[PDB]
């Protein structure tokens, strides 16, 4: 039902996803450190997306009978040099989750594996919208290049986006 | 308003309450495995609280003007010789968590930080809940030594507490 | 539009779902007669379930132009040892059906008929519930290897489980 | 409480029910190729309720204390000449079911099993609607000979009858 | 993230989902010419839907950081000898679309450009829709091959699908 | 009811609307593409109000008994040196289609048609309002020469303006 | 306010639209006595229609300080060769209006009376309109030509529309 290869590498995965939510409350923090309250709770929720990813990587692996091995989570990058380049660093991870999503797919592919792949299809899609929703900041974030005013009201809009957990 | 020393041990405590919820969605994962669907679910909520429980201590250390920084949270258990067992490596954990309160509450009052001092007992009560939950069932496993069908009532009882990330 | 083997594959995978609906249904005569009333109706269900698989089968094939052929549905077997067994026949038929729908897949993919291949993802996707469906049953009757009390409360758990049609 | 005899005349007159769910399928995809949709409806609606009649036999059984047995589903016929061949034959099947109930009554009375004669007295009042509804439509199909724009509003009106399992 | 010669092929795609638009719409005229009201409405709301496929082409470019281009959208045909044969016209020009979302799937397949080959699935299995439901349409104006009787009759099933943008 | 030239008219007046939609259906890719959101929604809506006017010539055409005939649509200009130039370019438009509708004016007074002359008055004063809401965001534009701040502001009032078909 | 020669105009318009009151009332008995109950609602409809229209030259007559005056309404046709031929009268008549009103307009622009001119605007467009829907139904009548299940069918449309007097 799985091949030993595949279960180490959705395990694999499922690992990068919570490295993830760890990269990002990383930033959150960072950004705590600012003084940019919308920014950081914007990290927060990130973080809490990426969590949901590691959960239906660990639902899949349970449906299809395997099981879930958890590994360390490495200690995050602690600072970045301005909200500019924390965004960068998102982007520059964004694009190294999408990788991995389509290095698993070939190899569900090359096994035959029909339906890892079909799971994989909903990680193709969604990185689609991650990578485009963190380039929309990336690129405001240049278009506010030396504006304080902008990058404040920038953090006013990105708070509306709120961790769900403190309920 | 704190000492490298209180930012120190707060930051500490911060990793170990991830460390917590990580050790805990790793006997979730155990109790998976097992086809134990309630005690899986109990696990992952318990995983959530202890998330709950580093977001405090990340408000602390903002409020105090600190700087969290995060550490590698190091790979857990993958296994334990039965559920009995899972629940004493639990409550042994609860028990080592607790031991780490009172230690930052000593340095609190060492340091004659009032303000930290008074964020822990928020702590040293939850800790009170915290044991006495993983207690009762651990007493109810040995209740259950050699009963499938009292172990499989157990799972049935447990399934009440549902994580609430998924939703 | 569908090519000749198209469509016999597809007529193929229609008469397949249809011989699961009466396999089900075989067995839910067997968990009758074994008083397990529970067991009957949750087998009912699933037999109602793969009558809509057929269904599906049957809109795509007129859907793509094409013509449906009923064939005719042999025999299913009467009799199990137990009802652990049962459930043992009842998966291993799932993973046969999830089969079948990889090599409808394959066929897709080598004929270059990306609507089929396309159609057959939900196929896909649901065998992955069908699957863990039937084996969280299978797991919970062989940790009640031989005690009937278990046996007993599972049935109750199923018969959660009804059959829509009879109303 | 039922006999040898009975028993099987009991799961043989289940199996012609079956039989004629499957049949009324057949003459559904013969409609459905047409593009005759009401028509194509009528039929799967027609075939739900046969699968009904055959769950009466099952229930019955069971409370007489017998058993269920399955037997193989012959293959119906793909094609008619007509529409109109098509409710002829329909016709001529519901005589047959009806002449197959009368044979049960006359067996149940000539053993003096008044249990079985009586839960019969359902189907032979079920099948007085049965012809009649089929005779009804048969006859509205003969008025509309060389008709299309007739075949077209009957086909409307028929489409009053959804089957209710796609839902 | 998107090859030249994969951002061309999307503008491409773009530009004839546009063009369909207008050819619907041209068809919209014809019927409103022979003042069949309900075709012309059905084909209204056809183009109004084909502008929502040229939108998802246009999101997905941009989602991707590419940048769409508008190229000329040639003049539709303006006439057809009959109703009929506008609705080959529709068929064929189903088949068209069709078989260039299948040459973007591949050549995206090709590249191994996961994201654009999972953003085209949706159009693949919108295609059938596309299709099935043009094909229905015109298989009921062969049946109506000499009857304007009939034709009045469709025209006015049709009316029922109203172009939601006039109000 | 029509003299010829006035359907000629028409016809052309009708297939200059639908030029504009894709003028400033290419005015929101420009302004997607620099990340302004808000602009190229306000363009999107202002193409669909133009869709909308050539609906209106579409049912008076169709009123008098004429018959539409849709021309290709030229390929619009993909990019402007700014968001300002632009919005010139769009007042420019703006101006050259209020010209349109007088020469139609002018032209239904001479040929004493009645009935057109009517028609077009409700062009006459939707004219006056399009000219004044494009001019009002040209000035704001120019207020705003050097300051993103106040692009920034711009985009987000702009951005009150939606499309109603995605919807 | 009202030259000698606009009073009279108006007065006569609006004997005029008296008359054609009348006229869809002789058509209403013509096709009452068809047999037709559908037509002759519409026409009975049409009637008051221009009753209503009657009333507007009325109350814009005493608007302008002027005084009605009521000529005789002379005896409409009794019968028509057919159902298309009392359409074609009524779309005769329809035209033969949409001349007074225009001959009507010009008059009041020759004597530069632009509050009636402007009064009349509504009449010239409330024309377009009513030409508009006697020439949709004279077309369905030729489109029925030798078809009584048409005029039947055309017959139950027009029932929708009813007058409001007797209430
Ligand atoms: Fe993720
Ligand atoms: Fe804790
Ligand atoms: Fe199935
Ligand atoms: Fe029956
Ligand atoms: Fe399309
Ligand atoms: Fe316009
Ligand atoms: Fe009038």
């Amino acid at each position: 039902m799985l091949s030993e290869r595949m279960l180490k590498a959705l395990n694999d995965q499922l690992n990068r996803e919570l490295y993830s939510a760890y990269l990002y409350f990383a930033m959150a923090a960072y950004f705590e450190d600012l003084g940019l309250e919308g920014f950081a709770n914007w990290m927060k929720a990130q973080a809490e997306e990426e969590i949901g990813h590691a959960l239906r990587f660990y639902n899949y692996i349970y449906d299809r009978n395997g099981r879930v091995e958890l590994d360390e989570i490495p200690k995050p990058p602690k600072e970045w040099e301005s909200p500019l380049k924390a965004f960068e660093a998102a982007y520059e991870h964004e694009k190294f989750i999408s990788k991995s999503i389509y290095e698993l797919a070939a190899l569900a592919e090359e096994e035959k594996d029909y339906s890892t792949r079909a799971f994989l299809e909903w990680f193709i899609n969604e990185q689609v919208e991650e990578e485009a929703s963190v380039k929309k900041i990336l690129d405001k974030l240049k278009f506010a290049k030396d504006s304080p005013q902008i990058l404040f009201m920038l953090d006013k809009e990105l708070s509306a986006r709120a961790p769900k957990l403190p309920g």
